[PDB]
């Protein structure tokens, strides 16, 4: 029901208080759709870096991940809900970045050259928008604490602004470096798992915020192990995309077809 | 057929020699679906500007509409199909901006505050993808010559500076600035239409590109005529929506539900 007499009006600012909040529209319209026995064999991958650009991207990742699991305490404990949240919270408000800076500058690339894309600016994008789904459930499980709410706030500023120039200056090091992100998404992810199983996390999240069920349709009784396993469906996609781009940049096919547009 | 044993390869590159460029997969699968004799009745309208800002917006867009008519002779002349594409073409390389950089930075707020960004990213992005989408089309119609070529370029970096700027400082001035533009937009592309009609202008371009036919969802009869009546109301979705933007800024409702993801 979009036709003229609605396009021809100036300003729907008065429609603002009437129209609900549907969880459903938090999200554009792509979700995944992971059926969880399948899933649940996705496993850990590691692929050779081959120039020196992989070999530093891949130093980049383990680098990172040595800082930031000493300074968020994450190893001095015994696994708990609450650690696991907040390292998650945290680690997904970068995992929405170079999925934006992806398509915004694939974007302006073909508006400025007058060329095809060929659907690579879509799939990052969701990327970005995935990952950003991702953050809209983990705040429901945890509100972080003023700490955390600022370091965020630096820390995006910081990863923004390496993003944007790293991109410009080596796609093919970004994909690179986010493909090697995804290999520790998967890790540890698989790690909570193992250790919901065994039994060593016992989680009193069992309810499964609003948007996570619709945004990945899930049952209504779908556990706390549950939404680990697609977020980590969700993560092992990633992994590979941008390998796989990175691998296209890597050969000079870069302007190629995206290969995920048929791969569904 | 997305699953677990697709999820555990490296990679993909291989499988790009094998994989068809399809028109289909160059934008997403949110395209619209207008219908020709009811669009054929959009309207020019106006909005009166309330503040400063409203009033600025409204000067720099005038304005630059007085210097590229000036620039781009479209008085001394005949409305030769020629300087109507080779017009719509630059213009669209700016149109793919604004949508972008607004885009970028909700999503990036929406991340470093983990707060519910309520349907404005994407119906954000799509706008951008849609004005892509225009300059697509148009390129099949006419390939440009290097001077437009250039232009087009020292452009997009004007214009992704002071858009990405302003709307940090003043996204209200820029979802009216969008808003003022797209009024001009849906006059030029009436203005069009209108001289198919009386006959002044004969368009020798009545193929429409395959790219714009899956888009819009055309027939393969559909005239010039039929595709600037369906991007002219592309236009007019764009013209009302960053006004309703604008506007919800002016009431301190930039964090409101977009009112435009149930009027879907
Ligand atoms: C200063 O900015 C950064 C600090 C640390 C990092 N890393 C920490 C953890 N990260 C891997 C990672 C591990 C994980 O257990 O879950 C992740 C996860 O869920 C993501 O979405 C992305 C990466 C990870 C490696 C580098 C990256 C940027
Ligand atoms: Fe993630
Ligand atoms: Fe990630
Ligand atoms: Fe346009
Ligand atoms: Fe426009
Ligand atoms: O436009």
């Amino acid at each position: 029901v979009w036709g003229h007499t609605q396009l021809n009006r100036l300003s729907f600012l008065e429609t603002v208080p009437v129209v609900p909040l549907r969880v459903s529209d938090e999200s554009s319209e792509d979700r995944p759709t992971w059926s969880l026995p399948d899933i649940e064999n996705v496993a850990i991958t590691h692929k050779k870096p081959n120039g020196l650009v992989d070999t530093l991207a891949y130093r980049s990742v383990r680098t990172c991940r040595w800082l930031f699991d000493t300074f968020s305490l994450y190893r001095f404990g015994s696994i708990t809900e609450s650690k696991v949240i907040s390292r998650c919270l945290f680690l997904e408000t970068v995992a929405g970045v170079p999925g934006m800076v992806g398509g915004m500058l694939r974007h302006l690339s073909s508006l400025r050259y007058m060329t095809r894309d060929k659907g690579w600016i879509n799939t990052l994008l969701v990327e970005a928008e995935n990952e950003r789904m991702h953050l809209m459930t983990f705040i429901e499980l945890r509100q972080p604490g003023l700490p955390l709410r600022v370091s965020i706030i630096i820390t995006q500023a910081i990863m923004y602004l390496f993003l944007l120039v790293a991109y410009v200056i080596s796609p093919r090091f970004v994909h690179r470096f986010v493909g090697y992100l995804e290999e520790e998404a998967v890790i540890t992810y698989t790690g909570v798992m193992r250790a919901i199983d065994e039994g060593r996390l016992r989680p009193t999240k069992n309810d499964v915020p609003e948007v996570a069920r619709v945004y990945w349709n899930l049952s209504k009784n779908a556990t706390f192990r549950d939404l680990i396993n697609v977020i980590r469906a969700d993560e092992a996609e990633h992994r590979v995309v941008n390998h796989t781009f990175a691998d296209m940049h890597e050969k000079r096919l870069q302007n190629s077809v995206n290969p995920f547009v048929v791969l569904k």
